[PDB]
């Protein structure tokens, strides 16, 4: 697992921010879109993501997120969050990914959970594989766009 | 954590499916076994399983995963899932479990979300722990079927 | 990857149960306090914690964890629970940690998931980082209680 230190020379972060660097991780912050209620939304535009009661939420991560072959994203939702009645629905980051992130979150409580733009949503932390991974992925890759 | 070409070696994956191999873990698919609505489900038989909108359903992998007394089971949703509204609540595959899993399927989403027999939904990723559990696991331990 | 003797070693669980060690994890127990539906509950006193159907609840963890600065707290549901519809929202535990843990649980089952006061509801795993975190964590911390 990478440190704070360390993750600032393996992971590229683009645009990084050094509040969202974590003890141990990066706070993915909110990008430009949004799906909510089968509709896309233009969060950069718009502002903000309102997740409401019992929904959720497909939000595309501001960061732009490039791992190396020998390196795993390990997603958890935010503790603010997660006291929010917020619950994050991730899938792995395999090692190699590059592009922006499509993260479900689900608010789960019976208030509306308002994400700003660019606001910091899910730390994702950096396993190491032991070794370079023979196949790196290729699937939703480049993806610069909420992905469905 | 174990890279693809080292899950090979280190873990017993049975059946094991190369398409299922990512680049640092492994694909589970669905079973033969469901459990929805209070109701058993014969995936193999029915060729499907539906999660209902709203809904959680306890599936069976079809995978027997065998872990080594030094390989910890880290599991999260397949991102496509998670894009469906999908939430995968899974716990730790202690190290030395033998046998199916019974995964948590949660579709937070309002359309049901199908999973054919054998179509993958949980990657498995593999953390070698720094040495061999102490007490390795002896639980649920070799559950071929659902288990509640 | 801490096992479970290293575990003992590593990281300062007050209380400690014996019980609670899993092979590669602590299972973290319900503490003396709770939040379902916008109230506070003593779940010391009552006893118990039930989270109705369909419905989160913030539950504070009975053992006070302190993470060195170079280990990284994964937390993972119990599979009792996650067997039972129980969906955890579990962020981070970052590296350096010290206190009581705030952990989302919800029932996305149809009945009441009912928690005894001590009993063991969250597995928490330790992973070690490649070096001590440059800057231990700082935010929610020496939380003895429910943290919002
Ligand atoms: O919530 C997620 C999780 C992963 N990914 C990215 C990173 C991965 O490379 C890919 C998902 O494939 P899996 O690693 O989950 O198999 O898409 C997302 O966009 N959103
Ligand atoms: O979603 C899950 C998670 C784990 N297991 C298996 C592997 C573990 O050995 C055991 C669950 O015990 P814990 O590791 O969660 O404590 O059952 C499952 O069947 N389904
Ligand atoms: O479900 C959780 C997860 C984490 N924490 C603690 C440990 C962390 O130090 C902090 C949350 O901050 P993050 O690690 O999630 O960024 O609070 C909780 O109380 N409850």
């Amino acid at each position: 697992l990478l440190p704070d230190w360390k993750i600032r020379k393996e992971i590229l972060i683009e645009p990084f921010s050094e509040e969202s660097l974590q003890p141990a991780g990066y706070d993915l912050r909110v990008g430009r879109e949004a799906f909510v209620k089968g509709k896309l939304i233009d969060v950069e535009k718009e502002g903000k993501v309102v997740i409401p009661p019992r929904e959720y939420a497909l939000i595309l991560t501001l960061e732009r997120i490039k791992l190396p072959d020998d390196v795993m994203g390990d997603m958890k939702i935010r503790s603010s969050l997660a006291r929010e009645g917020v619950i994050g629905s991730f899938a792995w980051v395999d090692p190699g990914w590059d592009g922006n992130l499509t993260l479900m979150l689900y608010n789960a409580s019976n208030e509306p959970v308002e994400l700003r733009y660019g606001e910091r949503f899910v730390q994702i932390a950096f396993i190491r594989l032991e070794g370079p991974a023979r196949n790196p992925y290729r699937g939703n890759y480049q993806g610069s766009t909420r992905l469905a």
